[PDB]
């Protein structure tokens, strides 16, 4: 959609230097190199988990400093000023820690915004957003989220852990930190863009299940947005991976808030146990929760519509950083105002979302009175609606819960006045229900969040009735709206591979998708023209078809390889010319960062020189007919993580190139 | 390995006939495909978990009459005979029953032996072992367990219910009864292997939830088993088939055994709730169960080296069915001798194992002596092993979760002995640990298990441990031998492909792995060419290349296409000559039994006739070039599912053809 946004190269070029080096490991006389990916993985559990811990903590201890003092200072205050100037004074106070909040993500690193969550599907996906993962983001990240909850926004903690473990397995595989100019002499196998995913997706896992206590559902979370063919090594590391972050987190958190090890604290948010009879639904019930279904998925498109509209106007009018962190802190300070009527109005704002979630599903049946119940709703609703977009570091999960746990248990009470106080009229697991059909709404997961779900509540009969209303959900909701991370990736024009084609897609052929005419280089090709096919700024390709350069053969353009504007740049900066004969290692010294094309010199006796990129190239180019369907090119590229793929005639001479942009474009 | 078995064409092709059939489907005005895969899901859920029921309760009722029956007659015999009279009785009896079990299933059908999971596993692989699927055999399979199980083998009830989900996948899907020769006009557009084996891995998915309460582990076990690109939709809809089967085994069994629909009935086994204190492990215990795991790991290499000889000698000299079903009498009268001295000595064979297993895992301390525990242990290990093998319907699951659980009850008593007591040193917990590893080492299976032992025993946590000795468990054990059902798939000859090549693999090339020379047809072609290369009984070549058949073009043999037997089959039997045309249901009626070439009749005035395939080919076959690593071509091969694979030149002429045997004799 855009090109501001390259592609991951996932596919291994296996040239002859690769091939080399793989016979040298295998000489090696043992295979240590699956055993450092299995230690990787731990690191990575153990590290998302901590960062899991540190979040809640500080969360704690900061929320506590904040209740204490309001609670020494409101005597004084109110004494002389009045109730009013308290409320000021309070307000003024979140506002200003919101205020910090959004000064480091604005001014520092505006990435840092949002969960993170639509980046990592992006960089699963295949695409490559500018800085996801860094060192300056993942701190942002968390401090920013701290003083968002402490600030008394409508957010939730769990949502960024996911981008954190991401950025955790994306640094440590490396064995250097790139930001910090410090290179540890370790894991240089593994600097390549194909193990590099495989440990984002184990990152991925590992904080969806520290936020949640769900491993199972965090390895699937990572499935999904890959998309890719199974391999069963990766799966089970990421299972490994996702194992270890809940259960460091558990430990941790039971040796601080507890004197010992007992394991009670699996996730960041924690539902409880829901093993009684009254928490027992029967098939004449099953029918009720689709109808909840359907509601959550119109409430959710009612969202999801309105952020965009909202969207909309902070792009055309609060796109500037100052303007930005104003509006943040206004929107904290009408929070704070409406928490404030709200508690004088009744005789949970100031209390953690998590708290009234877990409340709301578990009290007594008599514990809230349907009216203040329903005020709440509607005021969060807008709330978290007017907060999503804000330049904080926040999550929808937790609000999206809240909102749909509070109309559930609405519509309990109003089941068990209907019913007459019927055991299986009881609140709380309607309420349940509420919550995975608002969530469903706002965010169309299906597979990952019912597993997440039946994890969480702990319970696995659970998961049929919770299926169902996330089916209908979807079902509802798409018929209005798209989902609110989709939604933000059509906005920010990201080029994004859907899981399939477009159904009335077996028309078109790659004839269609393809691009012509291709740009394709010699074997053994003119030192000038590479430099020119490079230097080109009509145009940026960094994939490069190399068809055959002897005039013997009858094919005008018969394709022998392909070969990237990386290799080529490492090749010419070395001087690598048929007129030290480099090691797969030369090209992993430039990965991540790759100098231009301009940086190079090339004298005009070199310009005259040749390179020969047999040696270099990728001998075996995935290739496809001109006439075959588009939804076989999909699903071929999607499964191979392909960044590039060749269109061919009978002969085998390239006709076309079809890219993520080739493929993302028919909607 | 053995040319007995075919291959899935999974790959569908994308020829003119199908094109014209999907742009007919998509001017219907709307897709009601998708619907009828959901409601065939649906019935497979429901189907499988009826099954389930059904073995439960004739099990039970059938177990309490031959307790009434002995009960009432040991009296009475004893009193004159004598205990050793009565011992014979009950021997015959048990042998009787096993007796019936035996011959049902060697003189009617042989293929319901075993549990059927190496055959499903082999189907979900994409080879087709002849009799798998067949409404005879799930007859069958069904009375064959619930004979065994009642005649008191050494034997579970768990494992034919995955064969049985896959019969009854492959059945309704179709529409129409091929033993029953009757013709629902239903399901018409599903009458093909892609969909077949789509359908096959939700029941199988749908088995494993029913067996074990465990709806995502049987999603797990058939992505496992598939090993294919992700298809988000599958994925959900074999979800949506697992929780269904769970659901309405849950519910019937609570109306039948209960009097209300409270859900208490998961599984067919159900281990119980572990959501205890003194079920809690600390980070201290964590090796101890890492030690299990190799416990775990030898013994069962024990065991399954032992049936391989086992194995051996039954295929040397009980090969006929009279002696199979000798054998199985011999040691069904043994096993019951066995649990007499044992009676009598001690003073379970009765007993279920499941309710066994439970007591292993629940039971207050004190409750077990050593020796007994180990005397059992040992006998019913060997038992065991000398079961499997048997022309029976049996499974090995739960037999080995008895074995762990007891050696694993054995290894807590002497911990707690060792540490005095502790909490932490409870048997349960390490009956629990036991029994994973145990299973483990005799099977190696690692995701699915483990996701499977965690929602059976109910607990999130217990994951973590529970995957560490499964892990020890497979790394020990295949230092030693290979697994049972793998095994035996060996033993069979079955071209099995595993995940992943032979790691020195990147040497190879698909100039040695392809196939020369390779029989090709000319795309306009001579009838009497076509009925000679399908006539030829030196070979049974199912697909044939399609090259260049125009003087025009240099190629020698430009790949165009690739056909099929079946294709050419049904176009001659139809005398399709280019000296009414065929639909895509033409095909299809045909499917599942094509003629074979001696049934068609072509004449010598019609063998001087022409066929043209290019309507009926496949114009665009999945090729790869002559120069690529193993490890691509096995990579493609299992992910798409194919069933030919195309090795051409630079110039795209055909040179060589990979199946599943060629990338199978590597190892
Ligand atoms: C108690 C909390 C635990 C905190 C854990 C923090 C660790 C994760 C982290 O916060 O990051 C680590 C930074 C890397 O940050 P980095 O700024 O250098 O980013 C580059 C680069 O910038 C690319 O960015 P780019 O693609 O945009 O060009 C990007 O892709 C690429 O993945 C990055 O390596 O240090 C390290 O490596 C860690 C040293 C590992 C060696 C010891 C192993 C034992 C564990
Ligand atoms: C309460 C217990 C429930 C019992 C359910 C039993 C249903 C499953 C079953 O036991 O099987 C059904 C048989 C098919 O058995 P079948 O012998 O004809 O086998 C052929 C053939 O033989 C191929 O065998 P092959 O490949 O070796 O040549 C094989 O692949 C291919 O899949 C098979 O269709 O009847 C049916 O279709 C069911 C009618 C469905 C229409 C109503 C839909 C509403 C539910
Ligand atoms: N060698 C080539 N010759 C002609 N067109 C090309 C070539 N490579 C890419 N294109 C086309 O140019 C357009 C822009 O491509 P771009 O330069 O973004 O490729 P890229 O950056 O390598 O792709 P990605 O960033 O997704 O890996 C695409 O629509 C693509 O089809
Ligand atoms: N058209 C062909 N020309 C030459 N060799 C072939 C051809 N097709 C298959 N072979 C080779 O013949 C051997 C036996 O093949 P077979 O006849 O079993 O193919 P098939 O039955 O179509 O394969 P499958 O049963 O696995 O689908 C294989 O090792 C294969 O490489
Ligand atoms: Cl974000
Ligand atoms: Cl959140
Ligand atoms: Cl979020
Ligand atoms: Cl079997
Ligand atoms: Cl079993
Ligand atoms: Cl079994
Ligand atoms: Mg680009
Ligand atoms: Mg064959």
């Amino acid at each position: 959609l855009s090109l501001k946004y390259e592609s991951l190269d996932y596919d291994n070029s296996e040239n002859q230097l690769f091939l080399e080096e793989e016979r040298r490991i295998n000489h090696a006389a043992f295979r240590t190199v699956e055993i450092k990916r299995w230690v990787i993985c731990a690191m990575i559990g153990i590290l998302t988990g901590l960062v899991a811990c540190f979040i809640d903590i500080v969360v704690e201890n900061l929320a506590g400093l904040k209740y204490r003092v309001v609670k020494d200072n409101i005597d004084k205050f109110t004494e002389k000023g009045g109730l009013s100037f308290s409320l000021l004074l309070w307000a003024t106070l979140n506002a200003s820690v919101v205020m910090v909040g959004s000064v480091i993500v604005a001014f520092i690193e505006p990435v840092a915004a949002g969960s993170g969550i639509p980046q990592i599907k992006c960089y699963l996906n295949g695409v490559k957003i500018p800085h996801v993962v860094r060192l300056k983001t993942l701190v942002i990240k968390v401090c920013g989220v701290i003083l968002s909850v402490v600030g008394g926004l409508a957010v939730g903690k769990e949502g960024p852990m996911i981008h954190s473990g991401a950025v955790i397995a994306a640094g440590i595989s490396q064995g250097r930190s790139t930001s910090l100019k410090r290179d540890f002499k370790i894991f240089e196998y593994f600097r390549r863009d194909t193990e590099k995913r495989d440990f984002v997706s184990a990152g991925a896992a590992a904080g969806v299940s520290a936020a949640f206590g769900a491993p199972v559902g965090g390895v699937l979370f990572s499935l999904e947005e890959g998309a890719s063919f199974w391999n069963q090594f990766l799966t089970w590391r990421i299972f490994f991976a996702s194992m270890i972050s809940t259960f460091t987190l558990n430990s941790v958190l039971s040796v601080y808030h507890g004197n010992a090890w007992d394991l009670s604290s699996p996730g960041l948010i924690n539902f409880g146990r829901f093993d009684s009879e009254k928490m027992g639904y029967t098939i004449q019930e099953i029918p009720i929760f689709i109808f909840m279904g359907v509601v959550g998925g119109i409430l959710g498109a009612l969202f999801n519509a309105l952020n965009y509209w909202l969207t909309m106007f902070r792009i055309r009018y609060i796109h500037r950083p100052c303007l930005q962190v104003i509006e943040a802190m206004l929107v904290a300070a009408v929070t704070a105002a409406v928490g404030f009527v709200m508690i004088y109005c009744s005789r949970a704002f100031f209390n953690t979302p998590e708290k009234s979630v877990v409340n709301l599903f578990h009290d007594p049946p008599g514990s809230y009175n349907p009216m203040t119940l329903g005020m709440f709703t509607l005021m969060y609703f807008f709330l978290a609606c007017w907060t999503y977009g804000l330049t904080v570091s926040a999550g929808v999960f937790i609000p999206s819960l809240l909102i749909g746990a509070a109309w559930g248990r609405l519509f309990g009470i109003s089941l068990s006045y209907l019913s007459k106080g019927s055991i299986w009229a009881d609140p709380g697991k309607y309420a349940l229900m509420g919550a995975a059909a608002q969530l469903g709404g706002i965010v169309r997961m299906t597979l990952s969040l019912t597993v997440i779900m039946m994890e969480a509540t702990g319970n696995v009969t659970y998961g049929f009735p919770i299926m169902l209303v996330l089916m209908t959900a979807k079902i509802v909701g798409d018929y209005f709206v798209e989902g609110l991370y989709d939604m933000h990736i059509q906005l920010q024009s990201v080029p994004f591979l859907h899981w399939e084609a477009p159904v009335t897609s077996h028309s078109l052929t790659a004839r269609e998708v393809m691009s012509t005419p291709v740009t394709c280089l010699r074997r053994i090709e003119r030192v000038g023209t590479v430099v020119d096919i490079l230097s080109d700024t009509s145009s940026n390709h960094n994939g490069f078809p190399v068809v055959e350069s002897n005039p013997n053969t009858t094919q005008v353009a018969g394709l022998r390889g392909l070969i990237l504007r990386s290799q080529l740049i490492v090749l010419l900066k070395h001087k690598v010319f048929v007129e030290r004969r480099l090691k797969l290692k030369d090209f992993r010294d430039a990965y991540p960062r790759f100098p231009p094309i301009q940086s190079i010199h090339v004298s005009q006796d070199e310009r005259e020189c040749m390179i020969d990129l047999s040696e270099f190239m990728n001998p075996s180019p995935y290739t496809v007919p001109r006439e075959a369907s588009l939804p076989r090119v999909f699903k071929l590229f999607r499964a191979l993580g392909l960044r590039h793929l060749v269109v061919v005639n009978n002969h085998n001479e390239v006709v076309g190139m079809v890219t993520r942009k080739d493929l993302a474009r028919y909607r």
